Formats: C-alpha cells, structure tokens, sequence
C-alpha cells in the first residue's frame, strides 16, 4: 500500500464516522507520530479556519486535494447550502479524497473535479455552472499558482471581495505569485506567518483579496 492509503485506513479505524473533527485529529496524529505528508495541518489549518470563519464563503475553490484534509477541514464550517468543489489531477488522491469526504459525512457539501486545474478552471462556468467564487484555496503546485491566478481572472471568476488564500509561500515558496500579488493594484495581501505542517520549519500563507480589474 502507499501512505496516502494508509493515512485512509488509520482515519477509518481511529476516527469516529460523521465526525470532521475526529478526522483531522487522526490525520494529525498519524502525520506527527508515523509519516510525515504535505496536509495543510493544524497550525496553518487554524489560520484557514479564522479566515472561513469570518468570511462564510457560499462557493469555494480548493486546488489540490490530496487526502482531503483541507476539504474536510473547510467544509466542516461551511454554511448549509454551501459548496467546495476541489480539484485534484492524480485519480489515486481523487478516490482517497472521495472516501475521506464521504467518512467525515461530507459529501454532500463537496465535489471532486479530476484533471489538472489549468484544465477544469476554464470549464467552471459553462460545465459546472459556476458565477463567480467567493474564495479559492490555492494549494497544488507552486508553480501553478501565478498563471492559474490569472486563469482565474481571465475567466470571469473572480469578483470584487474575492479571498485568494494560498499555503506554502515561503515553503516550498511561490516567489513569482507573491511577487505579482503584492506588486498589483488588483489585490489587497496580508502575511501570515506560520510553521510548515508537522515540522518545526517557518512557512505561511497569503490571503490575496481581488479587488475588480
Ligand atoms: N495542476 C494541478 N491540478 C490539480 N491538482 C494538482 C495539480 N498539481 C498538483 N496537484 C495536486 O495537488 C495536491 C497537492 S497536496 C494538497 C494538500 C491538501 N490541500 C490539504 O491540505 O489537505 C496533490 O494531491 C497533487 O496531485
Ligand atoms: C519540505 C517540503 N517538502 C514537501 C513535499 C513540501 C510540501 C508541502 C505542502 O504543504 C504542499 N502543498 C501542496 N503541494 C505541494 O507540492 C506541497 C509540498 S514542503
Ligand atoms: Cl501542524
Ligand atoms: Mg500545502
């Protein structure tokens, strides 16, 4: 089996169903006491859950799913009604991301779109019926964020208010996006600083608010 299989597995035997806080508690204590994997994590996690909080997005886009910790972690605070829809190119974190979605008793809030989001963002209006977002959770590969960013702009999908929030802009570090975002009358930037998930390492995220062309 891989990690991200056992990850599933130990959630499933150490978690309790229809609980997301449970889960993210098994995610957390498997990646800090057996195998390290690049969830956003608790510290940074507190950070997402602070700013969902005071936002309470109806539409989210998550980039990059992985095991789905961040869309068990977003979700969970979602209003009723609201909707993530993450997308995430590897089939195999696809289905570990549908079967952590479904044990957390979410499913109903979030939809797995699969293929690479330089693919999927330029469909989100006439295939799946997206206006505009309310925020996007930027967390694929960091050399996507910058041109998925202005995809995204190009696309229509962004309106005034919009909330870009992205994780490892120190770590791996995302140069390029900071670079363009805190140089650009189009968005308001704030820093914050943090550690890299299980790890005593500095790492952080921006939030980016689009404010219109
Ligand atoms: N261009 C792209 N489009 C969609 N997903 C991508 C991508 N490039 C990388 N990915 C995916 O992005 C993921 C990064 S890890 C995502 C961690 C997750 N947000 C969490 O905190 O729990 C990987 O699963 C990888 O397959
Ligand atoms: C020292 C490090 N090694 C890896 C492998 C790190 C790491 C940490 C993350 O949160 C990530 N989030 C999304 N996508 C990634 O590629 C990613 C990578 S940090
Ligand atoms: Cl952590
Ligand atoms: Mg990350």
């Amino acid at each position: 089996d891989t990690k991200e299989q056992r990850i599933l597995r130990y959630v499933q035997q150490n978690a309790k169903p229809g609980d997301p806080q449970s889960v993210l508690e098994a995610i957390d204590t498997y990646c800090t006491q057996k195998e390290w994997a690049m969830n956003v994590g608790d510290a940074k996690g507190q950070i997402m859950d602070a700013v969902i909080r005071e936002y309470s997005p109806s539409l989210v886009l998550e980039l990059g799913a992985y095991c789905g910790y961040s869309a068990v972690r977003m979700a969970r605070l979602l209003q009723p009604g609201a909707r993530l829809l993450t997308m995430e190119i590897n089939p195999d974190c696809a289905a570990i991301t549908q079967q952590m979605l479904n044990f957390a008793g979410l499913q109903d809030k979030v939809t797995i779109l699969n293929g690479a989001s330089q693919d999927l963002i330029p469909q989100l209006k006439k295939k799946y019926d997206v206006d505009t977002l309310d925020m996007v959770f930027l967390d694929h590969w960091k050399d996507r964020y910058l041109p998925d960013t202005l995809l995204l702009e190009k696309c229509g999908l962004l309106r005034k208010g919009t909330v870009l929030l992205a994780d490892n802009v120190i770590v791996p570090g995302t140069p390029d996006f900071l670079a363009y975002v805190r140089g650009s009358s189009s968005f308001e930037c704030t820093h914050y600083s943090s550690y890299l998930e299980y790890m005593k390492v500095v790492d952080g995220l921006e939030k980016a608010i689009y404010q219109g062309p």
